[PDB]
């Protein structure tokens, strides 16, 4: 039968989305972060923005000395 995809916070699993905790979603991952729940706590800056924003995983990873 019919079945689309997710997409829900993945600290309290929760649709809700209402500033200031709204809720952002990786480029990379896929997989949403509410502003209370990323750590640190996401900006809105970012949210504003129409600029692509990554999860901590993903960003953390940005300078590597390999
Ligand atoms: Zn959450
Ligand atoms: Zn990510």
């Amino acid at each position: 039968g019919s079945s689309g995809s997710s997409g829900v916070c993945t600290i309290c699993q929760e649709e809700y989305s209402e500033a200031p905790n709204e809720m952002v979603i990786c480029d990379k991952c896929g997989q949403g972060y509410h502003q209370l729940c990323h750590t640190p706590h996401i900006d809105s800056s970012v949210i504003d923005s129409d600029e692509k924003w990554l999860c901590r995983q993903c960003v953390f990873a940005t300078t590597t000395k390999r």
